[PDB]
């Protein structure tokens, strides 16, 4: 069983996070550069998710949602939900998003899941302090991850520009109006 | 039979209109916030239509066209035409867009259709003067609408930003190049 | 056999090119205005391609790639590759992109292919000097094109604005993650 | 208001019906030959619908469902439900299917709807007796249809063969397993 | 670790198998009746798979493939592979198909997988002898399955008719010709 | 220029033809076995086309149409037309189908096209007499084909069974009802 943070400040968790390192999900592009997530609090309390990465020089992105697995619990156990393929978004896919650690200043976080398949180390700065990085990697070991093949995500000196306003660019609203 | 405005100044009707209230079409998201339309005059005299709304914090939009149902008539009876689903835009859908009323300054308008199914009250300002709102609602009653369940569309204090340049973002041009 | 330029400076060829005139490909919209291409050098040495045109007042675009047909050759024989339809990008299509001529200052170019089906005259300025235009048309005749029905692409006095950062807006990354 | 038959014997209504004449729905092929419906009672009491027609020599078909609009009512007011397009069956469409008349022997029937848009005269025999045909046309007039442009559906001397076992050939089961 | 049968006679395993009971996969319809699989040996030694079930009176099916996870091994560890959705078969999905037990006469079999998620008891007869059924359920317990909620698949007295010749009815051949 | 047969007896050309050998089109499966075409005369004089082949033990097929390139000409220059992909048949593709030779008894034929890209030798019998085969190959050489890599299509001793009644199994009728 995993130790997930309790009492996450959702408002404060919003904004931009850079992926410092990750065991990417199956469909997350594997040799991404400048990978980042933008989180926005929706009016109903769920979270809008914009994940972005640069694959061989081109921005790719996916829009989705995150929400509490059990609203009555104080554990930071979320689910993320996407509609795929992006160009025909009719298949809902979900997965576990557990905040294993976050510092008091909400500057870096360790994201994991009970399967120990995937893992992300996030930072408000694209260039993370090295001792802090090692501490979060060690925290992943405490939770039973094998961090042997964990490689850092390349981050440019300056972050590339993009539109990160919350949007449904693929038209999921139309598919949902059907039902 | 409905009294539609005659001799609409199409050039002057272009630009941004906020939806103050509406009996939304079946696929227009029902609890939209900050709903607006942007109209642009195309070189061939048809109208490019960008409708936008914010559903639970996310921008959703559709691009389409409007044109005169009978070009030889001076009645403001338009058709709107969209290709749906937005993510596979192969089905053309059309409907009636009748300007039932517009003021001399082109600042607010009542849009309806002979089926009396759907209705929109539009304004150049997101915050419409209350007596003017009541007058346009009364004009809808004169045309036989039941305005009992008509609710105002929530509008933020400041309008959210978006790209409203005229675009074919889903690739309808490719589908039309086929034929 | 065609005389293709040798030793193209790929870095220098990048950036924005306006289409002055063209025998458009089958799916390139035929009565385009303000047609332009933006080329960006990818980290792996291939070229990101953004082609844009305005069809009846609306921006339409396609994102693709260009690369050397034979990397060991010094001939500017490229292939362009797109995934179509844009709204369901599962079909890879390729074609020949041969730089038949470019001036020492990289200010205008003649693009063709051995089939003599399609042809593009490109310029860093949307308004090309008339004697230079005639010279490139004559160069196409030297390569066996019939330039009788070649019409110039209309270009506005000022170029319309668009986002030309390199992007995969349709989600090809997801389709490629599958394989 | 329409006079719909009461107390329809659903079991007895099952089987094959030939379309003798019809004001076809928008997507029902318009110059069909040998048009027929096959109805089968499903275990849950709904009706499986297979409609077939021959368009220029080729069998086309659609599979769908019919069920009672109000189960507590004894009026033969059904809804039919299809998932379209057949090759991407993600859009549910429904419409009214009202049995306006059926003879005691369940040998011919008049199908209509309150919109008076569409109409079908059905027969267990592809070759319907002429006086019986005229009587059912007159029954449609009693319900307010304009039968002026009603043309008989061509029926061959012998009915073409097809597989009419109840099937989900397009894979709707997979789309429904998602939800 | 699971005890899988060794030295399966693939030729002899071919033909029709009825599903007597199952913990159905996520997309296998859950309240199926008359569920069966037909296996055919392909020229290259892989196995063509046709799974069929009747959901509320309608035949639904999927075509796929099975093959050896490790050809050099004598363990009956197969993978099954399908392209989904059936109506747009562009997503390859695979899963484990392990023959946990088969009797010397190839008349009944227990199919499972190391995840212990899904389970099938198969029989050449739709009506399986009760003591034999209990023995195979016990064999599943030996492999660590919780058989508490295992319900038998309803099987009609006579099997429904269908076309079980090996076919690619959805056009996967076209998608594969692309690559 | 090619010598195409004049005055083809279309009625007599209908029925089943086995492909004895072929330079397959790009999307025709390349290692097909038991490849055959079935042609049926439609009421409007066009030809329904069912092509079938067995790829690694599974039937794959495509339905399309053939018609006269110039109805006023007596040359057997046809076009074939298909809608692809079969599972989303929205793209019309056409190509040339020229009968280069047919014997007086309508028992074997040579099909080609001016591009000399593709070629088919057809026979009413799956097992073609060897001297007749050589004569038709020589006829292809007379028309400028390089027959060096031409391999015979494997044909079983007995032809596999299939449904060859004329059908629109993918629902093209629905896509065409739209327009
Ligand atoms: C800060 C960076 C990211 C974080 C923290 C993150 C987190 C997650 C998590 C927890 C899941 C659930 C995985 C599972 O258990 O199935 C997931 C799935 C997914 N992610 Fe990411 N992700 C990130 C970046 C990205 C990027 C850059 C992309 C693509 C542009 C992406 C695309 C996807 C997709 C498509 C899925 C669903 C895959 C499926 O259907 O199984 N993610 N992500
Ligand atoms: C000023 C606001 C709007 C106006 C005046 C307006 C007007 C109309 C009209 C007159 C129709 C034809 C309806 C019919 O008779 O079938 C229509 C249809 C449609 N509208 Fe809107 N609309 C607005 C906002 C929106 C928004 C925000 C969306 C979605 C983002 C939207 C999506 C659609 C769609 C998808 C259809 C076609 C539905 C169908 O296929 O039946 N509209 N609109
Ligand atoms: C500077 C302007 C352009 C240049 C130099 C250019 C060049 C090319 C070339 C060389 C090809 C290969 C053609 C072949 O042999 O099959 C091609 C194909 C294609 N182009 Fe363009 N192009 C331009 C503008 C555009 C624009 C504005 C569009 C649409 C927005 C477009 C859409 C396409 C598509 C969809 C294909 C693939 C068509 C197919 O599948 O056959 N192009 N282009
Ligand atoms: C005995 C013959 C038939 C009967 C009684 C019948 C009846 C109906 C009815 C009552 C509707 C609802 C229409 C509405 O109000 O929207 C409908 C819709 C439909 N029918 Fe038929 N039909 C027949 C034949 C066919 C055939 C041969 C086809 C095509 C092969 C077909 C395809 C459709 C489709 C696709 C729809 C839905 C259209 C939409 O989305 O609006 N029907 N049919
Ligand atoms: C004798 C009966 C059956 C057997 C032994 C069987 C076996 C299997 C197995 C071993 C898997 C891999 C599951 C995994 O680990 O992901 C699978 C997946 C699947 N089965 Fe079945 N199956 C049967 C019946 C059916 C039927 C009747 C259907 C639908 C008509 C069906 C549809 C599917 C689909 C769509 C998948 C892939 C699901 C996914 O993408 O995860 N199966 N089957
Ligand atoms: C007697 C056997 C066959 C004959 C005579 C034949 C003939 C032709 C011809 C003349 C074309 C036009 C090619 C072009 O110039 O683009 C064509 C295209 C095509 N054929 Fe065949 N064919 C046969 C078998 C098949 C089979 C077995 C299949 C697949 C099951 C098939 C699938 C296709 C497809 C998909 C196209 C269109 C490809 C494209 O979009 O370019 N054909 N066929």
């Amino acid at each position: 069983e995993m130790e997930v943070v309790k009492g996450l400040n959702v408002e404060r968790y919003m904004g931009r996070w850079y992926e410092i390192a990750s065991f990417p999900s199956r469909f997350q592009p594997k040799n991404g550069v400048d990978t980042r997530a933008t989180y926005t609090l929706n009016p109903d309390g769920t979270i809008h998710v914009l994940n972005e990465t640069w694959s061989n020089g081109k921005r790719g992105f996916i829009e989705g949602s995150a929400y509490k697995a059990d609203p009555k619990s104080d554990e930071a156990k979320l689910k993320v939900k996407f509609y795929v393929p992006p160009f025909l978004p009719i298949i809902p896919v979900t997965g576990d998003y557990w905040v294993l650690y976050i510092d008091p200043d909400y500057q870096h976080a360790l994201i994991g899941q009970p399967s120990r398949s995937y893992l992300w180390i996030l930072s408000r700065t694209a260039q993370m302090e090295e001792e802090t990085y090692k501490q979060l990697v060690e925290k992943a070991v405490e939770e039973g991850y094998d961090i042997s093949k964990l490689h850092k995500t390349p981050q440019s000196d300056t972050p590339p520009e993009s539109n990160t306003a919350p949007e449904d660019s693929k038209g999921v609203w139309w598919f949902k109006s059907l039902f």
